[PDB]
C-alpha cells in the first residue's frame, strides 16, 4: 500500500482520518468500492456516525449494520474505524437525568468496544444559557467519559461555532461579559475522563484562533477535525501549516477530515480525494 508523497517501498502512509458523514450516500450505496477508494487516496482511519440507541446498530438518516459487520468491511479495505460521533436522544441535561445519560453511554460503550474504536465523541451542543447549564452538562460529560474509559475508550466533545459564544452566570447583571462555552466545558471536565475534538474550521467561523485554543489547553485537544470551506487547503481562510505545527507540539492523537456538501455540483468523493491529496503532499503534515 504505497505512500503517495514518497516512492520508497518502506515509507508508511501518513495516518489520516475521515468523518464518513462527509460522503453521505456516495459511500453507503457502494461501500466495498468506496472504502477501497478511500484507502487508495491515503485514508487510514474512519470516524463514523449513525449509532441508534434503541437497536445498537448504525444507519444513515431502512437497513442498519451491526458492529461486527461494520468492522469487517472497513478492516478488509485496509482501514480502521477509530472514532464515532453519537449524541443521546435525551435532550434534557439535568442533574436528575444523569442516570439516564449513564445508561445511554454504558450501552453505547459496550457496542463501540465490539466495533474496536479508540474514541467516542459527542458533536452536539446542549442548551446553554448560563454557566450553571454548562456545569451540569460538564458533569454529565465526566460521567460519560468515566464509563467509556472502563473499556479503554476516550470520550470526547466536538465543537462547532456556538461554543464560542459567551454566557453569564445565573443572576449576573447583563451589560464583553461572560465566559466562552468551550472554556467552561474545558474547566469543568476532568482531563482523565474527557478530551476535545477541536474543530479548527468552526473555531475560525466563531472568530477564534484555533492555535490559541490549542496552546492554552494543550493536553485537552486530543483530536482535530480538519475542515475548510470545501477541499482542505483550497480557500483563503485556515493556516494548516500552523495548525499542524501546533498539533504536533501538543501531541494530538489524530485527526479526521470533514467536508460539507458542495455548492458547485461536484461529488463529495472528489472533495475528499483532493483533500487527501493536499494532506498527503503537505510537508507540515506528518
Amino acid at each position: 500500500i504505497p505512500a503517495t508523497d514518497a516512492v520508497s517501498s518502506a515509507t508508511a502512509g501518513k495516518k489520516m482520518g475521515l468523518q464518513t458523514y462527509s460522503l453521505g450516500q456516495e459511500l453507503l450505496q457502494d461501500m466495498p468500492n468506496g472504502l477501497n477508494r478511500l484507502a487508495k487516496a491515503g485514508y487510514t482511519d474512519l470516524e463514523i456516525f449513525g449509532y441508534r440507541e434503541d437497536t445498537g446498530k448504525f444507519g444513515d438518516y431502512t437497513t442498519f449494520i451491526a458492529s461486527k459487520d461494520y468492522k469487517k468491511m472497513v478492516d478488509d479495505a485496509g482501514l480502521r474505524i477509530s472514532s464515532s460521533h453519537l449524541t443521546p436522544s435525551l435532550r434534557e441535561y439535568t442533574k436528575e437525568n444523569m442516570p439516564k445519560f449513564d445508561e445511554f453511554w454504558k450501552k453505547a460503550t459496550d457496542i463501540h468496544a465490539e466495533l474496536g474504536v479508540s474514541c467516542m465523541v459527542q458533536p452536539s451542543l446542549p442548551r446553554i444559557e448560563n454557566e450553571d447549564d454548562a456545569k451540569v452538562v460538564s458533569e454529565i460529560f465526566n460521567r460519560a467519559g468515566e464509563i467509556t474509559k472502563k473499556a479503554g475508550i476516550l470520550w470526547g466533545y466536538h465543537n462547532h461555532s456556538n461554543e464560542f459564544k459567551r454566557v453569564l452566570k445565573a443572576g449576573e447583571k447583563p451589560e464583553p461579559k461572560g465566559t466562552y462555552i468551550e472554556e467552561l466545558f474545558l474547566k469543568n471536565t476532568d482531563p482523565d475522563k474527557v478530551m476535545f475534538e477541536l474543530d479548527v474550521y468552526w473555531a475560525v467561523m466563531g472568530q477564534q484562533d484555533p492555535v490559541e485554543w490549542m496552546e492554552n489547553y494543550p493536553n485537552r485537544f486530543k483530536l482535530l477535525h480538519i475542515k475548510d470551506r470545501w477541499i482542505i487547503g483550497d480557500s483563503g481562510m485556515m493556516n494548516f501549516p500552523n495548525i499542524f505545527k501546533k498539533a504536533y507540539e501538543i501531541g494530538i492523537l489524530g485527526y479526521y477530515v470533514e467536508l460539507e456538501g458542495d455548492k458547485k455540483g461536484r461529488t463529495q468523493f472528489e472533495g475528499v480525494e483532493k483533500s487527501a491529496a493536499y494532506l498527503q503532499a503537505a510537508p507540515f503534515v506528518k
